DNA sequence: GCGCTATTATCGCTATTAGC
DNA sequence: GCTAATAGCGATAATAGCGC
């Protein structure tokens, strides 16, 4: 009976084993100690939805922002 | 109808302490940045998120057009 | 770097609400 | 009275991370 159970903790802390504070979209952890770029978390089942929405609310006002910049450049 | 819990808390089957603008349970597992509580029905959001779905495709489009004649 | 235990988080199942 | 729908518990799988 196995339990599909992703980490919440930045690969980072875990590897390291660590305490994680989770902070996003980089870990004071990492950032404290010089690799906070190098910092991410593993996709969750239950936020892939919720992450699917954020990013194209991102793109959307991304990719207006270019039209806007594009036509008021040429 | 609509939810009181966030979708996350929804999704993971625990209990949704429903306080903004992100429940403490997001907070606690660092995933404040994903809840969000809806605002109306599950049929007007899946329909609203269609039309966002359609019109990035048309922007997606239209940047090409645009740059691609630049 | 990792072992070992404390604490956490998943998912089947139960309780409760909404509706016929 | 009964079946579906939604909420949410809780047993236990499994991580978190202290401390060596
Ligand atoms: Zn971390
Ligand atoms: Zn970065
Ligand atoms: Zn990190
Ligand atoms: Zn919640
Ligand atoms: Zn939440």
């Amino acid at each position: 009976r196995k339990r599909n159970r992703i980490p919440l903790s930045c690969t980072i802390c875990r590897k390291r084993k660590v305490k994680c504070d989770k902070l996003r979209p980089h870990c004071q952890q990492c950032t404290k100690t010089g690799v906070a770029h190098l910092c991410h978390y593993m996709e969750q089942t239950w936020a892939e939805e919720a992450e699917k929405e954020l990013l194209k609310d991102n793109e959307l006002k991304k990719l207006r922002e270019r039209v806007k910049s594009l036509e008021k450049t040429l």
